[PDB]
């Protein structure tokens, strides 16, 4: 059976935004008040959040911001699964909040972490929400040479002894734009400063191939005109390739009816670089936000060429018209919801492909009437073994992410604060609960998952804390593959 193997405390000082929600004009406008609680613009929990946990050999790497409101330092912790010991590096960068207003917490601004399986370099990307050289921080720091924030290490740093796991392992900024002796933030990944390439980026998320290649993807642009870009770590050269567009910017002048923005994630799944996403058109129509459900995969191990849709048909690369990668229309789940903004798709999208080729996508599609959600529909679209008709069903529980290991797909979450695991054979919608932490165990408020070598690494926020410093834990659960 699935069993909990290890439960480890990461910190009692994880940053939490213990204030109230602010609107974007408030967050942009209001001055600091000394003694205020830590208000926020989007979510209230920046840790664990984002691409913040990775496993490499016997090490679990976890990122987080340290509390409280006056600290906010970027932190990197390494847990050694062989010794049970942890070591943590404190970086000089502090969370800059909403457009430099560091007293308003900004959950888009996550700390992503990856290890190159080839040269054991550690890569960090943090605190970014589409910034650019003329971003107006309202007097809170100069961002002209700090709009893209990248930190990286010496080769072999991933596996040094705990005593040597320090900032000494990381490479300072020594370019003409360097800020000084404690500047660890680089403005580019290629060694070439390039505002056009590295401005307006959000959502750093790394993925790794079977042969040990490391990739990154981000979203570039705005909610009205946005693309996914991705690059590859060049281990032989100690740098990254040029960003490559999965989809164009300015599609309205290149063959689409209008500009659009992309809402999804690239992953490495069943041996291929792939992407799943929904589209925001910003048309005056029945869609309050996103529309459609899309998927494509590359038969190129570098993911640069040979892109295809679910049917195996080649797609235009870079993509201009999203409909080429169509899988289904979530609008069809609410077919009488035709009034302006009556179909509200604002999240809950995910997708996976199992090691047997089974394709799975989930979505949440809400009916929006007089400024309120009046109906929530969860969908599960799947195709067994990559062939045959797509099945879309709404007989799917309220889950927001899908995971895979061996032949199965999994739903993983918190129920009454306790981790559970539901599992289904790939290519089916037949789920059964196979793990639930017992009564008397701890309660958690939030969690992020990382699946590695048949085990579930659950990076969790403990429930019930107070103030702007909370406790996080790492759980290691054997999926019994
Ligand atoms: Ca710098
Ligand atoms: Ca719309
Ligand atoms: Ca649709």
């Amino acid at each position: 059976a699935i069993k909990l193997e290890h439960e480890i405390k990461v910190t009692d000082q994880a940053l939490f935004f213990d204030g109230v929600k602010k609107s974007v004009p408030q967050a942009r406008t209001q001055a600091y008040i000394e003694g205020q609680k830590y208000n926020y613009a989007y979510g209230n929990a920046i840790a664990p959040h984002g691409d913040a946990i990775k496993v490499y050999k016997n090490y679990v790497f976890m990122t987080w911001y340290r509390g409280g409101i006056l600290d906010r330092h970027v932190m990197l912790t390494r847990y050694n699964t062989l010794t049970g010991k942890s070591v943590t590096i404190e970086f000089p960068h502090q969370h800059t909040g909403f457009e430099g207003r560091w007293w308003v917490g900004e959950t888009h601004n996550t700390i992503a972490v990856a290890i190159s399986p080839k040269d054991e370099t550690i890569h960090l990307l943090y605190d970014m929400h589409a910034y650019r050289e003329n971003t107006d921080t309202g007097g809170n720091g100069d961002i002209r040479k700090d709009y893209f924030r990248y930190s990286y290490s010496l080769a072999g740093a991933a596996s040094v002894t705990d005593n040597n796991f320090t900032l000494t392992q990381f490479v300072k900024d020594t370019s003409v734009n360097s800020e000084g002796a404690t500047d660890y933030k680089h403005l580019t990944m290629t060694g070439i400063e390039d505002h056009g390439q590295f401005s307006r980026l959000t959502y750093p998320t790394f993925f790794t191939s079977h042969d040990g290649d490391l990739f990154l993807h981000m979203r570039q642009g705005s909610s009205h005109d946005g693309r996914v870009v991705f690059n590859k770590y060049l281990a032989e050269q100690g740098k990254w390739s040029h960003f490559k567009s999965f989809n164009v910017l300015g599609a309205g002048k290149k063959g689409e009816i209008k500009n659009w923005s992309i809402y999804g994630k690239m992953k490495y799944a069943d041996g291929k670089i792939r992407i799943g996403f929904q589209r925001r058109f910003n048309l005056p129509d029945r869609f309050r936000a996103q529309d459609g459900m899309f998927y494509a995969y590359s038969d190129d191990p570098s993911g640069e060429t040979q892109w295809k849709n679910y049917k195996g048909e080649a797609i235009t690369m870079p993509l201009v018209k999203a409909d080429e990668a169509l899988v289904m229309r979530p609008g069809d789940l609410l077919p009488d919801a035709t009034a302006k903004d009556q179909v509200s798709i604002t999240g809950g999208f995910d997708w996976t492909v199992t090691e047997n080729g089974d394709l799975h996508l989930i979505g949440q599609t809400n009916e929006w009437v007089n400024k309120k959600v009046i109906k929530k529909v969860y969908s599960h679209t799947y195709q067994k073994a990559g062939v045959g008709e797509l099945i879309t069903t709404t007989d799917f529980p309220p889950a927001s992410q899908l995971y895979t290991a061996g032949e199965n797909i999994y739903i993983i979450g918190l129920e009454q604060g306790r981790p559970f695991v539901e599992q289904a054979k790939g290519g089916t919608n037949d789920f059964t609960r196979v793990y639930y932490a017992p009564v008397g165990s701890q309660s958690f408020q939030k969690g992020i998952v990382h699946i590695h070598d048949g085990k579930l690494y659950y990076y969790l926020l403990e429930k019930g804390g107070a103030g702007d410093k909370r406790t996080t834990y790492l759980q290691i659960i054997n999926l019994d593959i």
